[PDB]
């Protein structure tokens, strides 16, 4: 029965942080114009999925620990409360991998609609990879119920569940994580190199006593002007008046050339500088993903490993305490928008001040 836990308490407050501050970030996303890219809607979506998880399976994990483990609800509601959670979860880990993967993408090939597909896709992949859960746990109640508590007892669907819905979508997020930051290093690296061969060709023409050295420079600065359309075309003016040996003119021009140049190379060199604070919060969103849910994970894995060898009464005792911390990783990502983007921070801000116009 009651039983007088403690816990309740602590489990109340990471339930309402949840809501709370999920429903802040879908508000956010919703709203303000500033957050309506690709990545900004998959952390709508990924909010929605932490959301449910805070209102309909995180209060039945709070009430069966106010009843000791054991289920206090119908038998047949076990199988879809645990469907639900792993649903809500296999959605988180689907998500943090596509915002990886999509990021990746948008580097090498440079819409609403499409970001919406694949929100669908996830979604879809999630439903029908916890699909099993159900099918199996609704017709043998041995696969979802041990000693009365309500919890994943099949061993099997553990292991291929573990490696298949929460294994592979961390090491695709992890490579094309890594990918990504190499890619970024690597296009302020070439901006590096083409803003010194504009540099070095803009004061080999102002120096310049002929026509032969004034088209070799802006020849070499059109080469390094088609690595970052407005100054290939101001090139080739300049390259015409230096072929009819308007040496002088041409030079007037390079200066020209100038003020697009510091114009252009700031732009693009603000938007790679952009994306790389970006990554760095996605990075913190997926460090805490992984670290939140590595002590379940592997005490889960290790539980079937010693199966028979281990204190199970221990193990299924740390099971009940690090889902909470897992739990907790729901009320997390919210923060982490506050602290490092002034647009959700700001808008959270007005929110609070119940004050709804962009
Ligand atoms: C990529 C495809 C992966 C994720 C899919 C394609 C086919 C799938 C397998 C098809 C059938 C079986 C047999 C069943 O008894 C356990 C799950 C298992 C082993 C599936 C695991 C996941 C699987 C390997
Ligand atoms: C990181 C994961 C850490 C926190 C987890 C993952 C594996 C876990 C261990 C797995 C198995 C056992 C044996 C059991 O008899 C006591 C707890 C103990 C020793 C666990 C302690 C916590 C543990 C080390
Ligand atoms: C309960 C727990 C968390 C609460 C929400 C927390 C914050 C906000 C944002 C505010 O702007 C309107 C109320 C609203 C939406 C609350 C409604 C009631 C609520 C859902
Ligand atoms: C990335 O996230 C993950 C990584 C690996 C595995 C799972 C997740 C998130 C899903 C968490 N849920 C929590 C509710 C259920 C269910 C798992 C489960 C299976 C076996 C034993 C369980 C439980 N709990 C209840 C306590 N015990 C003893
Ligand atoms: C943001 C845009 C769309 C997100 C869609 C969110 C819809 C997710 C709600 C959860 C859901 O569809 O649940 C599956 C169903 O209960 C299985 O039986
Ligand atoms: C960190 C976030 C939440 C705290 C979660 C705390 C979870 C505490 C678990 C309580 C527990 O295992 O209680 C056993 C019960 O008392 C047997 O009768
Ligand atoms: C997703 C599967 C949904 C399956 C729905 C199962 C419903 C279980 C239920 O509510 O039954 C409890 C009890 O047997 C009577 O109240
Ligand atoms: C998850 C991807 C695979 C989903 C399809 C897996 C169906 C097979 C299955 O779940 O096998 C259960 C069987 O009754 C033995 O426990
Ligand atoms: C025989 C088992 C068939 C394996 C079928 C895998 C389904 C299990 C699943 O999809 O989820 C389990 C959960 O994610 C884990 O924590
Ligand atoms: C990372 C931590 C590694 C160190 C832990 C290794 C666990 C097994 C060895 C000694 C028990 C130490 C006490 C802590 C765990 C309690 C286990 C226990 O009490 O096991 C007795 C039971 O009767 C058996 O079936
Ligand atoms: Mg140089």
């Amino acid at each position: 029965l009651q039983e007088k836990n403690w816990s309740a308490l602590l489990t109340a407050v990471v339930i309402i942080l949840t809501i709370a501050g999920n429903i802040l970030v879908i508000m956010a996303v919703s709203l303000e114009k500033k957050l309506q890219n690709a990545t900004n809607y998959f952390l709508m979506s990924l909010a929605i999925a932490d959301m449910l998880l805070g209102f309909l399976v995180m209060p039945v994990s709070m009430l069966t620990i106010l009843y000791g483990y054991r289920w206090p609800l119908p038998s047949k509601l076990c199988a879809v409360w645990i469907y639900l959670d792993v649903l809500f979860s296999t959605a988180k880990i689907w998500h943090l991998c596509a915002i990886s993967l999509d990021r990746y993408v948008a580097i090498q090939n440079p819409s609403r609609t499409k970001a919406f597909l694949k929100i669908i896709a996830v979604w879809t992949i999630s439903v029908g990879i916890s699909m099993p859960i159900p099918v199996f746990g609704l017709q043998d109640d041995s696969k979802v119920f041990k000693e009365g508590s309500c919890l994943l007892a099949d061993d099997n669907f553990v292991l291929i569940g573990s490696f298949v819905s929460f294994f592979i979508p961390l090491t695709i997020m992890v490579i094309t994580y890594f990918l990504t930051i190499k890619s970024l290093q690597k296009e302020a690296a070439d901006l590096e190199d083409n803003w010194e061969t504009l540099n070095d060709n803009l004061k080999v023409i102002e120096k310049a006593d002929n026509a032969a050295q004034v088209k070799d420079a802006l020849t070499k600065m059109r080469a390094a002007a088609l690595d970052a359309d407005i100054l290939v075309g101001q090139i080739d003016d300049a390259l015409k008046l230096a072929n009819e040996g308007k040496v002088k003119e041409a030079q007037a021009a390079a200066e020209q050339l100038k003020t697009t140049i510091n114009a252009y190379i700031q732009k693009y060199g603000q938007s790679i500088s952009n994306e790389q604070k970006a990554c760095k919060v996605l990075g913190i969103v997926f460090f805490l993903f992984v670290v939140m849910w590595c002590p379940f994970f592997i005490t889960n894995i290790m539980a079937v490993i010693c199966k028979e060898s281990c204190n199970e009464d221990v193990i299924g005792a740390l099971l009940n305490v690090f889902v909470w911390i897992g739990y907790l990783n729901s009320a997390v990502n919210p923060l982490v928008y506050t602290l490092f983007n002034k647009t959700y921070r700001s808008a959270f801000s007005r929110y609070i001040q119940c004050q709804y116009k962009e």
